[PDB]
């Protein structure tokens, strides 16, 4: 029962991170999972293969790049990161919804190799708030992060849904809503309620 | 800017009626509205022009039929009933969402003249429940029931023609599913881009 | 299948009235309805036969008393009020839940004639609040209040006779407790076995 | 001065597990706690006596069987498992509600030595969904599945023996149904009469 | 035995009207009522003295104006409308919360004589939305929009500010302000007198 | 942006602990955080400086006491514990709301150096329930209970000193009351005027 793939993107300081987290805490694994990426970097203390990432050796990662195994990948200051098309494809095949957290670039790539995916973009409520959230806990470092954020936000129009994260809860509800709504699509419902519809039409 | 048009259909005994009602009680007029039909029949005690129907004289109704003013119409045992395409189009123009309650036939026609509209189909949770709900107050000839049940099955055959399917098992849950479809659509990019024009402007500098 | 009959009682000033009202505004007629009583009094402006009451003439009401047609009845300062047993029985038969608002006396009678009914009692959160609520618009003689307060204490004495007890401190919470009692009962095996006949069949 | 004991059972693939978990995350320990069984098997890495199980030696377990100390017990491929009538009686004695996750067999035993317990049965929404959930991660032999599916159908046969039936279609709704059953029971007269002793006193005076 | 008085103001097109309505539909009369105004106009079919309005004769209404009995009043195309200072004062005395819908001017006046008033200001989510909701001749609109901006200038004078983006959320914010106030110590100390007594004994 | 400081106090057995916990699980860090105290005691296994406490040496702690660096402090059987005026002040400066769990004494001190802070007091629903909750697992000498119950009554005497009073009858409702107090405060004009600077600007131009 082909599940849906959600590409979620947002400039640092909108909650993209937290929201997806919160969403999964109220969703059974047979309903919603998060996408798991492949990486060549050493797992940190506490991490675990299969959950956080799919830790593979540098050569394995390359063997894959060659055979077009990744839906998207990129080398980030040292190591490689990638979204195995077979990994996300397998789970979606079991009727599970998958959430993929990526930047606008990877978004475009995935959205290209997979037109059925839905994409959600989260935005901060105002520039002051974006600023405040970014400053988190040098005026020079901030100015850079703020700029990187504006860059990211430029691609907002490329997405399917737009969530403005003013108040966290409301935002988490908007997210939950997008999911639920999609699950109410005819293709999906026709599948889920096969038995019921059969009975109803048959005398 | 442009609001969405929702075509809602369901066999008698699924709540199509009640659900739309309940939905509007929690929605301001600048957000959501039920469509209002044009009729030639005399208003009953308590009704009011503009709310329940658009009461017009037999000739006015005909003048409209001619100028293709109706999105759909039909003569039911005596009088004429119609959904003015103007009356809708205009309100969609003010950014309001419009709910149109119609049978599968009219659904197809509208879905034809306005291929932007979204359509929702409501279904009963089981045959026993559909039956129970249909039997209503519980005082009808086994003969009348058998007919209504048949008319319902006919209606349900077209379920696959719709965009969304809601299974009305528990009323509340169903009213939430409905509310959800609406809210979700309002989160579409085209819509959000419009609503938050000012914000996005500021953000991009 | 067979719906449940809820006998709801409470001393004036706990919200028994409002709560049942609020409950029905969020419930379709094929799941929960309120019980409609018979009365001989003239309908007031706005009322309507079939919804608020079953307005019958003084003689019709008596013809019924004789044939043990009422589940309970009583003559209140002038007119007669009654709960047609044929009426509540026909409705429960369609799987609808019926709410009957009555005093402790009528409660006992119905609970007698229909041991399958569930009963809920609503109480005020404190004596001060009961008092406050009773004083209503704050325009009554200290004498009238003292009487109403007494009538209330009388009523509350029978609380232990009921199945569920709801303490109406905050309205919403109370309306949720009510809703909860209903929903829970609907989750009983007998009920669920019926509702999901088809599903269980397929599963086994 | 008296809590309720909830026997919860369900075929693998309905969420019985998850639901009880979720329920406890929103319930203080003086309100709701889980049951703790007695077992003779060696504790696994990470387990701890008093929380997961009450690890006792093979002879201790037998000494109890004799003195009718268990509400129910059974020997499962090697070791003994049991629900101490007293261990529970203690907690229940502090006004805490206890949730006992067991199979239909154990259910019958407990339901026998404590006919004051309430029982809840959780069911999957359809056979396709039960199947889908059972297939889990999706990496098993069509042979293993066919077995687990059969074990599930067996389990579901005893559904009618229970007090409440929850159909786990949508997780949240199910978790609410569960929460509801609890809350409702807590509204019973015997319970409320206790909790609001002081208030009722004042009111009748 | 003391309720709060809520002064609610907002520029036309924020929902001030609808929100207060919606609030009362989920609130019992012994908790939160709305202010009943005095009027000289004839009651319409279905209305009733005491509930919708306080129907008084033209002279009675004047007798009051003179003795500064009204908190505010105005003559609208024919009749007089007023909010009796004594009518509110009586209901707050029964522990009921009262909602007063008024313009910024009347707000200032009430905010000056009456002990215990909280004020809430509702605002539209954006200018486009305010415009959309307001929308007639381009001439009439331009006027209503201007009257709105005037009104909004006094937002800072209020205690709470609600931004009505999505109706529901707004109705929740409103409900929240109320509930929160009811959790104030003075209030709670009263409501739970009996409980606290028992606890400390 | 300037955040609010919440002083939360309650007699043992009202849930003060649990409630604050539950509150933070549904609140992002850029909105709500908990207060980190300074202490002179040795960190236990698993603890970490910056998260659980601010572990400082006995002399450092004294150097602070002198310069009125603490909002409140007290020496508990051996070591010193304190709430740094600057630790809180810093975060509050980033627009985050801070929750401080303390006894009535420390409450008074903080409320005195920061008269802007809001204070919330949680109470048990009745004496029986307070008792029941205090008795905990139910394994304490009638002597130990009588003491804890007395310490609780002492604590509750200062309830009137607080801003908000929450009666923890049912956990959920209580957690909602708490959440409500927070939300409401965030709707204060000073706060809203800040958060919606941009919007108000546009609206008035
Ligand atoms: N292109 C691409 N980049 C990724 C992917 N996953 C993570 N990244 C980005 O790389 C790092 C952040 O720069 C990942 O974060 P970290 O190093 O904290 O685990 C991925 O799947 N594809
Ligand atoms: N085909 C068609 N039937 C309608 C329309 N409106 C109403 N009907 C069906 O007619 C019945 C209403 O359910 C007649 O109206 P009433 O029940 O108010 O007398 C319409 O717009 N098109
Ligand atoms: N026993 C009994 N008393 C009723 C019934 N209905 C109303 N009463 C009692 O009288 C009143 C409530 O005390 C209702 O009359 P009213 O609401 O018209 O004032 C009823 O159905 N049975
Ligand atoms: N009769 C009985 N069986 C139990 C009890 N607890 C567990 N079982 C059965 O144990 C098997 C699971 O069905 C093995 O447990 P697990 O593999 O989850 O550790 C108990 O308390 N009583």
């Amino acid at each position: 029962a082909q599940g849906t793939l959600y590409i979620v993107s947002a400039p640092s300081g909108a909650g993209k991170s937290s929201l997806i987290q919160a969403l999964l805490k109220t969703q059974p694994l047979y309903d919603t999972q998060v996408s798991v990426s492949h990486t060549t970097r050493q797992p940190r203390p506490g991490e675990v293969h299969g959950e956080h990432y799919f830790f593979v050796n540098h050569d394995e990662f390359k063997e894959m790049i060659s055979r077009d195994a990744f839906l998207e990948h990129a080398e980030v200051f040292g190591n490689y990161y990638g979204t195995s098309r077979e990994a996300i494809e397998q789970v979606l095949a079991t009727g599970v919804d998958v959430f993929l957290d990526i930047d606008w670039q990877g978004a475009q790539q995935i959205r290209q190799k997979m037109p059925h995916a839905r994409s959600i973009f989260i935005l901060p409520p105002s520039k002051i708030e974006l600023d405040r959230r970014l400053r988190g806990r040098s005026e020079e470092v901030i100015a850079k992060r703020m700029a990187q954020a504006v860059a990211e936000m430029s691609h907002y129009a490329e997405y399917d849904y737009l969530i403005v994260n003013d108040d966290f809860d409301t935002a988490l509800t908007d997210l939950k809503t997008i999911i639920r709504a999609e699950r109410l699509r005819m293709s999906r419902q026709k599948q889920r309620h096969d038995a019921l519809i059969s009975k109803l039409l048959a005398d």
